[PDB]
């Protein structure tokens, strides 16, 4: 029956990609114009998509796996048996699309106004009041506001949300949707694994954490910040607190050796989003890699929209599935927080064009956190300080210490929240937390991971996990917490093959063919094999392991002991 196998993956192949493009196009356009118009063509595609998946799914079950020799066709097939949401009613189908959609949408749209009229958007006006504003008043109505419209709207809808993404998880031979999320990794140890590289980073967090909230009792009062307690969440310079980096300032480790406003060094020599594209552009092809599309230039949606039209502004990176068409969706803000975010969606888009020509269902990362890893290793590099005075952003170990902490306020600070939001919906998923506890098992899991109190009691009907768009966008988050840990293993790796010597937190791989040589072996791999094996072509191993992060930071780490000590500081929280 062989035959009938790779005669059945071709077939499959074949007309996924015009079905899956078809798709990508009305997802597209929903996704960059809201309308009952897109919304309604969006839910009609969800259909034809759905009986496509159905078609073929239900004769790949009709194989016996077991009994294939070839172990492309073998995995390929595995694959197609699992038929995600399509395998629901139509009825239950129709419903679970319209409820992702309505998420989709109240997340999008909502709004915190004030009483006069003023109201704003999350992107840019709510972020920026999150990342500039030090009144610890106009900081919470943002950080209230926000849940307020955005989370509680969500509250609606996720009960049954929950209920058809299990069912449609069990239709397809999984105990929840957890199980099914986690199964792409196709690592049984997951979990342990996960919570060992978590407990590994904890002295570097702990002593962050502590050293930041020093600073934040230095700056809003003995008052409104207790020593040894949790930290108020709305005073990290972000909506959720996943990345403190816009504090840098309240932090500075070395005020004395002062460093130039890189954005406001981008805004003074007109930086626009096509230029920050660009750049990230130019960073992978003096690597070897590949160069986006024109088409890219002329179809992606780089600048939040000004024809009235609204839009998802959360930055994405698409792939319509014919090997020509790739796109980023942003709107881009001229700072260095976009232009990292810049390179983390050219990093999804480097991947896209890498496994182009793999079966359309071996066209992911090698798991999922590889995905995320590749924009995010480069961005490394370009936030190094020689990097951005190279870009003319910028002009001692002291300057060192400095840049370790501007790095750790974004990647050891997230290292917690990115464990955590999974951790959470894991427990919702398999019926462990019910949604008279959905708010409550929330906070619990932000003051143990992330030492975070809320700044305003919670209430019945509250639902801040809504406020955070993985949410009500489905969009699963450990990818998250596996690319921060392994993005440094590639760093160090990379760093190593270009020929660097001397602090790793100093390497800058800009123009290296080396590094640029064992990114795209490894993502030409796509999912076609076990991610060991991409873990291995480009690190010379094939575990995950917090140890580069380590080494990194290393500097830092000593660095914040010896100051959180001095201070008596003591670590933690009740
Ligand atoms: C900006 C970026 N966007 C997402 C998009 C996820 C997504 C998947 C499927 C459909 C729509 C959006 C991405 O990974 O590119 C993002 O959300 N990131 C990057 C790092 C951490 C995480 C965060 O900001 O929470
Ligand atoms: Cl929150
Ligand atoms: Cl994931
Ligand atoms: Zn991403």
């Amino acid at each position: 029956d062989e035959a009938e196998a790779s005669k059945f993956v071709e077939e499959y192949d074949r007309t996924s990609q015009v079905v899956w493009n078809e798709y990508a196009e009305a997802n597209w356009n929903y996704n960059t114009n809201i309308t009952t118009e897109t919304s309604k063509i969006l839910l009609q595609k969800n259909m034809q998509i759905a009986n496509h998946t159905l078609k073929y799914g239900t004769q790949a079950r009709k194989f016996d796996v077991n009994q294939l020799q070839n172990t492309t066709i073998k995995r390929i097939i595995k694959k197609v048996q699992d038929l995600e949401r399509a395998a629901l009613p139509a009825q239950e189908l129709e419903e679970y699309n319209k409820i992702l959609l309505d998420m989709e949408t109240t997340y999008s749209v909502a709004t915190v106004c004030h009483p006069n009229g003023s109201c704003l958007q999350l992107e840019p006006d709510l972020t920026n009041v999150m990342a500039t504003s030090r009144k610890y008043e106009d900081l919470l109505w943002a950080w209230e506001g926000w849940r307020d419209k955005a989370g509680r709207a969500i509250l609606q809808f996720y009960p049954k949300y929950v209920e058809l993404i299990n069912q449609a998880a069990r239709l397809n031979g999984y105990v929840d949707a957890g199980d099914s999320w986690r199964s792409m990794y196709e690592t049984p140890s997951l979990e342990q694994d996960l919570e060992r590289l978590f407990q590994e980073l904890q002295p570097l967090y702990l002593n962050l954490h502590a050293y930041v909230r020093r600073a934040l009792h230095r700056h809003y009062g003995a008052q409104h910040i207790n020593l040894e307690g949790p930290i108020p969440a709305h005073l990290l310079g972000n909506m959720w607190a996943q990345t403190w980096s816009n504090i840098y300032d309240l932090v500075v480790p070395f005020p004395s050796a002062p460093s130039m406003d890189t954005t406001e060094a981008m805004l003074k020599q007109g930086w626009t989003p096509r230029r920050m594209f660009k750049e990230a552009d130019d960073f992978f092809t003096s690597l070897g890699l590949l160069p986006v599309p024109p088409e890219f230039w002329n179809k992606s949606m780089l600048e939040k929209p000004t024809d009235g039209r609204e839009v998802v502004c959360h930055a994405s990176a698409w792939d319509f599935y014919n090997g020509k068409d790739f796109r980023i969706k942003q709107c881009t803000t001229v700072n260095l927080e976009d232009l990292v975010v810049a390179h983390h969606e050219m990093g999804h888009i480097q991947y896209f064009m890498q496994y182009k020509d793999l079966p359309v269902a071996l066209r992911e990362g090698a798991n999922p956190g590889f995905h995320e890893a590749i924009g995010d290793v480069l961005a490394l590099s370009v936030s190094t300080p020689k990097h951005l005075h190279s870009l003319n952003l910028l002009s001692s170990d002291e300057h060192d210490i400095n840049f370790l902490m501007k790095m750790a306020l974004d990647k050891i600070a997230f290292i917690p929240f990115s464990y955590l939001v999974d951790q959470w919906r894991w427990r919702v998923f398999d019926g462990s937390i019910t949604k008279e506890n959905y708010n409550q098992e929330w906070w619990s899991l932000r003051l143990k991971y992330q030492g975070l109190c809320p700044p305003v009691p919670r209430t019945q009907g509250d639902f801040d996990p809504g406020a955070k768009f993985h949410i009500p966008s489905s969009v699963p988050y450990i990818r998250y917490f596996v690319s921060f840990i392994i993005q440094f293993q590639f760093h160090e790796a990379l760093c190593q093959a270009a020929g660097h010597t001397g602090p790793l937190h100093k390497c800058d791989i800009y123009q290296s063919k080396e590094a640029g040589q064992r990114l795209a072996t490894a993502m030409k791999l796509g999912f076609s094999r076990p991610w060991p094996e991409a873990m291995q072509l480009i690190t010379g191993q094939p575990n995950m392991s917090a140890s580069a992060m380590l080494s990194y930071f290393k500097p830092l780490l000593d660095w914040l002991r010896t100051e959180n000590e001095l201070h008596g500081e003591k670590l933690g929280w009740p």
